[PDB]
């Protein structure tokens, strides 16, 4: 009923790539911010379909979409804190309490997705967004797929993801379970947060850094920068055999996962 409420000004480029572009949109009337993903169809149907299923505090909300010929406009939750990628200091990482809080939020989002039978397939710091309160939100379902339907699991076979984050089974096996692949990429994200370095270009025996890890050479980088408690968790996540790999219910029982480290948000206080 209120005129101009449907008008959005595209004010800043959030991202640009092969997929198209992401723009920060500001409502003409309310000044509400949304991210608008603009896809040049000249995959998107699957992304919209998957987005319509999502409703979780650690998953970028989907508001709807509009088609204007060969161009689709996806109205998505705007995350003002940007990418988790930019919170990782190169060769350092970030404070262990911050990494633990982000890891708890990432596990919350992943448990949710797996619970509704969705696998993200490209978990990495570039796709993990932060809102105004530094809450982590999983974004970009362009590579996502349904791995469970009608309570029946579908084994995956497509090569999807980003090499440094990809699980070794995706490189060595024709078929693989979806869930351990997302668990592995979360372990690589945790490594990046705690060491500000990726451990290997890819999880192959031909890759020295990977062979060194399997040989337990933790006196080497990035492992030497990581405390024994999170390192013990990484030893359980970064397991080559996906059947032996720790599951999320067990990650929630891990000693480091449950270790008190982080104080709550900076609340206003006065003395006397
Ligand atoms: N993953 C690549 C394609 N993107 C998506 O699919 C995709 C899918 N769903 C949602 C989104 C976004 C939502 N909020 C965002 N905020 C944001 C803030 C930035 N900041 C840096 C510049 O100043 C402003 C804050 C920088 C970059 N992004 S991106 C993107």
């Amino acid at each position: 009923a209120v005129p101009f409420v449907e008008d959005w000004d595209l004010v800043q480029t959030l991202g640009e790539g092969a997929y198209g572009e992401v723009q920060l949109a500001v409502n003409r009337v309310t000044e509400e911010a949304v991210a608008v993903k603009i896809v040049d169809m000249k995959n998107i149907k699957k992304e919209i379909c998957i987005n319509k299923m999502l409703n979780h505090e650690n998953v970028v909300k989907f508001y709807g979409h509009r088609r204007e010929g060969n161009i689709q406009y996806l109205f998505l939750e705007y995350c003002s804190g940007g990418e988790l990628f930019d919170r990782i200091e190169p060769d350092i990482g970030m404070p262990e309490p911050d990494a633990q809080r982000f890891f708890h939020q990432l596990m919350a989002g992943v448990v949710y997705l797996h619970g509704i039978g969705i696998t993200h397939r490209d978990i990495k710091p570039e796709n993990l967004l932060l809102d105004e309160r530094d809450n982590l939100k999983i974004s970009d379902f362009g590579l996502a797929t349904v791995f469970r339907y009608n309570n029946r699991e579908r084994l995956l076979n497509k090569m999807c993801g980003t090499l440094p984050y990809v699980a070794p089974e995706l490189l060595k096996r024709r078929e693989f379970h979806a869930e351990p692949v997302d668990v592995w990429s979360c372990g690589i994200v945790l490594t990046a947060m705690l060491a500000g370095e990726l451990p290997w270009d890819q999880p192959s025996d031909s890759c020295q850094e990977y062979s060194d890890w399997k040989e337990k050479k933790t006196y080497l980088n990035p492992w030497k920068k990581i405390d024994s408690a999170p390192l013990a968790l990484l030893h359980k996540i970064l397991v080559e055999n996906p059947s032996a790999r720790i599951t999320i219910p067990d990650i929630k029982k891990d000693r480091w996962y449950n270790k008190p480290l982080k104080k709550g948000a900076k609340r206003p206080r006065v003395t006397s």
